[PDB]
């Protein structure tokens, strides 16, 4: 069938200088996510909706509660002890008016863009290994919450290589974008 089984990461903590950068990471990814969103039309409301494109998260970092920081934090964090886990090493060595109509906090979020970075055929592939535990994170956490519920189904209950490009698109859009940030801030990757 399918049995998610995320990467083991016993033992596996992060010091200060990772923690660090899953903290910065974070900040440059929700300003590239909001970045993106609100070139797709969508505006901040207090409660999101779909159908109006309204999303409460549409704030300066800075704004965000814990929750909201975590949802950038809880997945990176997990990707870099999944690196870890496995035997890699880290080393650490004007104003458009529409866009500032999209939220009433007066933020225009301006990332650094790592679009002209590029990354090897390796990290490519490295990024994938990572989207697909990511997969296995989310699967195996939603097949427990619905058995504890006695039963039930979920459409992307199924291996990461059968999802499609659209469903992986998440997933693998934050571990290419964290693995050429930690490029970026001058960490140099090791395979085992
Ligand atoms: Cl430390
Ligand atoms: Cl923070």
């Amino acid at each position: 069938q399918y049995n998610p089984q995320p990467i083991n990461t016993s033992s596996v903590a992060l010091n200060n200088d990772l923690n660090t950068i899953v903290q910065k990471f974070s900040e440059h990814y929700h300003d590239a996510w909001a970045s993106r969103k609100i070139e797709n039309s969508w505006v901040y409301g207090e409660n999101w909706s779909d159908s109006q494109k309204a999303h409460p998260r549409l704030k300066p970092y800075n704004m965000l509660n814990d929750y909201e920081k975590e949802r950038y934090k809880e997945p990176v964090r997990e990707s870099l002890k999944a690196l870890l886990a496995i035997g890699w090493s880290v080393e650490h060595s004007p104003v458009d008016v529409v866009t500032d109509s999209a939220t009433p906090f007066n933020y225009n979020p301006h990332p650094v863009d790592m679009t002209n970075l590029t990354l090897s055929r390796e990290m490519q592939n490295m990024a994938e290994r990572l989207a697909e535990n990511a997969h296995d994170i989310w699967a195996k956490k939603k097949k427990e919450e619905l058995t504890v519920n006695g039963g039930g189904i979920h459409p992307q209950l199924v291996p990461y290589d059968l999802l499609t490009a659209a469903e992986k698109a998440k997933d693998r859009e934050r571990s290419q974008e964290f693995l050429k940030y930690l490029q970026y801030q001058g960490y140099k990757l090791h395979r085992p």
